[PDB]
């Protein structure tokens, strides 16, 4: 008959195919409280074909499972887990209905010829409810899952559930449903309903008060049986003696944390918007109180177009993205960092899309600034100023034009990767940085040889040519070392022969002869000069040139970094910052100074790249693993509590750039002297 | 006690909190034969506070449910189904265990005061394993999932299972599982293991026997509760009373067939080989016996690289797709004519990317026809030949080139958007034809026009702004009757606009007065020409050709087509066929002539666009709507068992193309006179 159990009593009992064992389990439910009841099955007994089930019957639903339980894994591995475990959804008692009597039955079978024998275990659990800023530390395993519930409190509107766990292994998944039953925590259904996260040792999903019904939800802890889709393998979570005995129990610590106030989103945008236009302000106001004592066109028309054939295929994706899995709850689509991500609207990161507003706004401060230059020189020819047609370096600002709109640009293309950051978009977040750097580079080659230009599509088609070499180094190259010894072949002999033709030799001409006349330059110490030569300081800085970019290929070449794209990027910033200091160092060697305006504007840059570069180096997410890995490298915001280490990269790499611009226009002011230059 | 219960017989009952029935099944499974048993279980019985409890135990399992089975909806709507049956997991008998003998016990419960009501009906489904060729027609509900298995035969290495239903709702899911038990035949885990496909009334999965251990699998059907996923509402599917009585019955006939054999790919291959090199070879041919009676270079790098920058983008992407939820077995992220999809390796579709061989051979050809002309042409210069420097229209074979090289692009990026059709890369399946497309307009008017050339970026700018206008119509402006009157009035005034000003006064001049002058055109009756005018071929023309464009935008207007892709396509090769009429014409009205080579070419272009042209209305797949819904385009292979109406598209319209190309680079061979044409 009916065995009239009691809580958090084990019971140990044989079941065979003869005999099945009821156990009847009585509580109430007062209002205002909820109680979750947790049923416990073990079985000693290990014969796999009769195995013991196991059935719970509630007033409206029923649960049933194995024990053992089984699990398949990839390439047909099967787990077996003698301890099972599981939450009854509770039904809440409110004034509706009053102290709700509550029956459970508990059947235990099995079809073994001599019995299976099972403990039993049924307890209220003490710490269903979560409260709010309180951390909560649990046990959960493949077997044994967990799910807590939250209510909302009346005033806050939206939380981040924060899951820590100190080690990687066993994968999991955290997942958020409505209290509704039944509650889907299992792994064939918890990514079924509600939004979910896979996590190794972080998770971070931020709620809606009005996404729930009755302001309340389930917080589910679900732990997978192998760690594939963590980046890990079959089994490799070791924890216990691998004799009939199975379990990946993993230690997790979930608080609820109510998120920034409105008041945080206006201050952190009046921040970024006054701090860049302090820039507008102090400009005008500098250059109004010295003030006291077009050819150009296409260029505009090169850059916007090479934009658009660029920028949009990644809009199209990131709308989509933003929302073909937005409305899935899937939550591991985008690389965001979870743990500063503020959504506004449909933007799910809304600060990593502010903090690119230094780019526009520099951009277009730069653009005014090359504007006002080109208006009073047009102006000094006019009216054939002696000054402007026979005095100093010939102008062309056709090239400033495009560092500006570029850096806007790139404020644009880095706004929409961030819309979502995944691995069908890496490039779009530093690669118009390249361009950029690219046009600085070619501005300091045509600074001192005028006469030379093709800016139609060659200085374009070498974009493409960098964009091809990241893109397929990254997808099909990830850390293959036969990848990294020819990419660093290419670079070690790029570097040499542009540097030897170009900087060298002063000639923009590409033929299969360069290598000849590389070895033409130097392999004439019995030549040309001896170890005392004449113009020395121009191959001095050759060889420096040469042994910073070898460095560089060499210790890409060893540590072999699978972020492709920041490699590049660091390529090309290393290559622009030495070459300007290599022009710099020329320009001190003859007798030409160093007005304080660009003095000023190198010491900015100096001081802005390196802050940059700090920042740039803090990884708080990736797209080279799983989401889960990337998740464990999320921060909290550094900065205004809306703001993370990748904001401040985006702010301080619009200024260093800003200050760079700057440098490669006003450098040569000091040339107020009639032409007789090199 | 147990009760001694007999298969196809329907026990009736009545379960209270203190009754509940139990009853014991048994049979015998022989070797070499598998026995499916069906459980259904209704209940007349509506207190949905006090359900039905069902619980069936096997020697390996238990399963349990409630009847009524309550589904809940999108925008908390709640369904309720009084029948509820299952199929329990087999265990198959095999000559290492001889005839098995297995117990079933159903127990029946409940929790009301006074009892529910059911019925009880178990059975052996005579038709559980599925043959092959065989079709085989059952009904499945949402209550009622069905799950047969089939066994490859020994020498058939890969099926294609075909679902077909004659209506679209219910929305339901086929999904293909291994034979190791449990099955997830429920809507909260169909989707977890196995591949699946969500189908309304068609659905084709490709399966190889490898992917299988034991050559066997089952085909699930599970019923969807609403039709959201598939493109309908909460309810949709009007079959039954609403009175407390809901079924979503679906009639489903399933065959597995198998695939084509490797012989047909060697075959098809070599027919795409083969029909393309035919060309080359009668080209040739035919040229060495009638034998028997660079200012270019850059064009090459404009193309190129504007084809970088517009195929990177997509090549990222579907690497990732092909493979991203390849593995995971989710059917429903490219949208391939799964009736015709063959796999090669990674390659869900290799068809498709086989049928665009013909852009880049016959796009090669033409290259290599334009670079014997070229050749012939600069020879002829060098021993200054009179025909040469005073004779016929001057040449420049620059824009051939272009040409070429972007048919040769267009199969390169048509390709990759077949290796994963979806919706955030629709546009690379036909919009590089724009520029081919505009590559030929501009020749056409350059031909007569001839020092009139702006190839940096305004030639290209305005496939940026095309691209531009064509996605963000597709995103922003489904069929929204403002966006289709925006668009079409913009269609309009730039067919005129343009038509009076290029075609008409043959000037390339964009300026803001040409409405000015396109009033000055016609509006003149009463001052240049009487009813009966001089030149009027030329007005009749351009009125001919503005009437063309706006009936074409006046059915845009109306039919408002979702894929707005295909009718700017329209747009572009219909303008592209009436401005080469127009320029035949006048030819013809002039005293010129119409070369054999030309003529032929024209009636190709003409019947080869007609061919292509009904082979591109053929809808088989979409991006519009949801994966099933895009499932009911699919169709059989029309040709060799292995090309759909798409790959013919693609055939015939490379074909079309190289025709044209052929047009406009042999029109104007008749002018073997001295220069005094107009
Ligand atoms: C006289 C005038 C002086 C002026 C000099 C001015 C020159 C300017 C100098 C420096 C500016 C360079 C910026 C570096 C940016 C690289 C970024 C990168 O590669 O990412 C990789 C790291 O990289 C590596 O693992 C090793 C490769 C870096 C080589 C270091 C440069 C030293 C070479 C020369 C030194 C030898 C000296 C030569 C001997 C003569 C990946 O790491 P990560 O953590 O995944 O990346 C984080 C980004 N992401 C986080 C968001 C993922
Ligand atoms: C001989 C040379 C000189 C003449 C040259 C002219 C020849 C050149 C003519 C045509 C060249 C191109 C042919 C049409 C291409 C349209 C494509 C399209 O829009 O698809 C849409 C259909 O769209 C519609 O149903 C309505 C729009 C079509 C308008 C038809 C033009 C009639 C105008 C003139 C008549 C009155 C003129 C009055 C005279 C004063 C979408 O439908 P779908 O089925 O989804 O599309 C299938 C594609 N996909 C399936 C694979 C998805
Ligand atoms: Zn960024
Ligand atoms: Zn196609």
């Amino acid at each position: 008959a009916a065995r009239g159990a009691d809580f958090d009593h084990v019971y140990s009992g044989v079941v065979n195919l003869s005999t099945e064992n009821i156990y009847s389990f009585n509580y109430t439910s007062q209002p205002d409280q909820v109680t979750a009841v947790r049923v416990y099955v073990n079985s000693s007994s290990e014969n796999l074909n009769y195995p013991v089930l196991v059935v719970v019957r509630q007033q409206k639903e029923v649960l049933s499972w194995q024990v053992p339980l089984l699990f398949q894994g990839l390439y047909q591995r099967s787990y077996n887990y003698q301890e099972v475990s599981r939450t009854l959804c509770p039904s809440e008692a409110t004034n509706e209905t009053g102290p709700l009597q509550q029956l459970i039955f508990v059947d235990v079978a099995s079809m073994a010829p001599l019995g299976a024998q099972y403990k039993l275990l049924v307890t209220k659990l003490k710490h269903f409810q979560l409260r709010t800023n309180v951390a909560f530390h649990f046990t959960a395993s493949p077997s044994q899952p967990q799910y807590f519930l939250y209510k909302f409190p009346k005033d806050v509107d939206s939380v981040i559930i924060k899951v820590v766990s100190e080690m990687a292994y066993p994968c999991s998944v955290v997942s958020v449903q409505n209290i509704m039953c039944p509650v889907y925590d299992l792994d064939h259904n918890v990514e079924f309903n509600g939004v979910y996260q896979s996590m190794t040792k972080k998770a971070a999903i931020t709620l809606q008060k009005k996404d729930f019904p009755g302001e309340q939800f389930f917080v589910v802890f679900v732990i997978k049986p192998e760690d594939y889709a963590c980046g890990g393998s079959f089994f490799i979570q070791e924890k216990e003696n691998q004799t009939w005995n199975l379990q990946r129990k993993k230690n997790l610590e979930v608080t609820i944390v109510p998120s920034i106030k409105e008041s945080v989103y206006v201050k952190s945008s009046l921040f970024s918007v006054f701090i860049f236009l302090s820039f507008y302000l102090g400009c005008l106001l500098v250059g109004f109180v010295h003030y006291l004592r077009k050819k150009y066109k296409i260029y505009f028309w090169n850059i916007i177009t090479i934009a658009v054939f660029y920028a949009l295929p990644v809009i199209q994706l990131v709308i989509t993205y933003q929302t073909v899995v937005n409305v899935t709850g899937n939550q591991d689509i985008c690389y965001y960092n979870f743990l500063c991500a503020h959504p506004l609207g449909v933007l799910s990161a809304f600060n990593n899309i502010l903090s690119n507003l230094g780019h526009v706004l520099l951009g277009f401060l730069f653009l005014l600034i090359v504007l006002r230059r080109d208006i009073l020189h047009r102006r000094a020819l006019e009216a054939k100023d002696i000054f402007a047609v026979e005095y100093g370096i010939p102008k062309h600002f056709g090239l400033f034009y495009a560092m500006g709109i570029a850096l806007m640009m790139q404020g644009v293309l880095s706004a929409c990767y961030h819309v979502c950051p995944n691995y069908s978009n890496f490039q779009f977040d530093t690669s118009f940085m390249y361009m950029i750097a690219g046009l600085c580079m070619l501005k300091l080659y045509q600074t001192r040889h005028p006469d030379i230009n093709a800016s139609a599509y060659s200085a374009y088609a070498s974009f493409a040519v960098v964009i091809m070499v990241t893109v397929l180094g990254v997808v099909f190259g990830k850390n293959d070392v036969w990848f990294w010894v020819i990419f660093s072949a290419i670079h070690v002999l790029a570097s040499l022969a542009l540097s030897t033709q170009i900087y060298y030799m002063g000639r923009f001409k590409i033929d299969l002869g360069i290598f000849r006349r590389a070895a033409m330059v130097f392999y004439t110490d019995c030549i040309q000069q001896c170890s005392r030569p004449l113009y020395m300081d121009r191959m001095v800085l050759l060889v420096v040139g040469n042994l910073v970019n070898w460095s560089f290929a060499l210790f890409g070449l060893i540590y072999r970094p699978r972020d492709f794209a920041s490699y590049m990027l660091g390529i090309f910033i290393c290559n622009l910052l030495l070459y300007l200091a290599f022009y710099i160092i020329m320009k001190l060697r003859s007798s030409e100074k160093v007005l304080p305006v660009p003095l000023f504007c190198i010491v900015a840059t100096a001081v802005m790249w390196a802050a940059a570069l700090y920042f740039f180096f803090q990884n708080l997410s990736s797209w080279e693993g799983t989401p889960a890995e990337s998740r464990e490298k999320n921060r909290e915001c550094i900065l205004l509590d809306f703001f993370d280490d990748h904001d401040i990269w985006h702010f301080l790499s619009a200024t260093a750039l800003f200050f760079s611009f700057l440098v490669l226009l006003t450098l040569d002011d000091d040339l107020d002297v009639v032409r007789r230059d090199q």
